[PDB]
RNA sequence: CGCACCUGACCCCAUGCCGAACUCAGAGUGCG
RNA sequence: CGCACCUGACCCAUGCCGAACUCAGAGUGCG
């Protein structure tokens, strides 16, 4: 909820004055998070379900799990991501974008950020605004 | 398809030239196109843009209108067939060109309606596809 | 070997229209 | 009143997700 109102207040215009967007739903957005836990799976999923506020899907070949967060649940993931999870950590790569304004990050748990900018430079700029720790 | 073709070959490098887009797929594109007794209309329907109509009823289950979403070949297809056959046999003064929805997307009724929707992000942009696409506006 | 992105529909499966979605498939981008 | 866009979450919905389907709501476009 704060992350999102940060979004709202702080990050999208700054992005409209750095990269000269004429109408507010041009500015980069974040889309989804998706989640996939890698792998007894009752307790996986629990733990998994409790940290996403979300059910599991079970991704069979049972081989891993997966949530996709949008709204509300996405928002309220990465910010416990960014304020409570990484810094219990011992700053993330600048490069690990997918060439199409996507983020990924392997914690094995692997986390997609995807969003509305077309670009790297967008999305990079877009993550770092709202607080994520790069270099 | 030829209207496709065109799209490719023509149109995509002159959005590229005339507003700087520095990746292809930036580049606004069509995304689809959605057209809007009843046996008959079906049919007629039917045939002319190679896909089943749903029918929409009141919110009574009376029909109240039928309607079709066209995406990728289907929607070539029953475009390059609307630009070059219908739109120019109306007995016909062009399209109008304030009828862009404000985000890049373009309405018209011939009663038949239809939408279709771009990923441009603004109404300058859409015209510019759609005008550039062959869209006969007055 | 997996997920995301990306591109498709012969194939299991799918749209109360639409391979959009769901399903399946495929050799590059990112990450593990 | 409908379709498209837009914004959401009592019928309904996701083999996770109001993404989709469903439903709802002034605005924009078009009937």
């Amino acid at each position: 909820v704060a992350l999102k109102r940060k979004y709202y207040e702080e990050v999208r215009p700054e992005l409209i004055r750095r990269f000269g967007y004429q109408n507010v739903w041009e500015v980069p957005r974040l889309e989804k998070v998706v989640i996939n836990q890698g792998l007894i799976l009752e307790k996986a999923a629990q733990e998994l379900a409790l940290i996403t506020g979300q059910k599991p899907a079970v991704t069979r070949a049972p081989i891993g799990l997966r949530v996709t967060l949008r709204r509300d649940r996405m928002w309220i993931f990465l910010e416990k991501l960014l304020n409570v999870a990484l810094p219990r950590i011992r700053g993330l790569n600048p490069n690990s974008f997918d060439g199409r304004g996507n983020y990924n990050l392997g914690l094995g748990m692997d986390i997609a950020v995807v969003t509305t900018a077309e670009t790297d430079e967008e999305a990079r700029a877009l993550l770092e605004l709202l607080g994520f720790p790069f270099r």
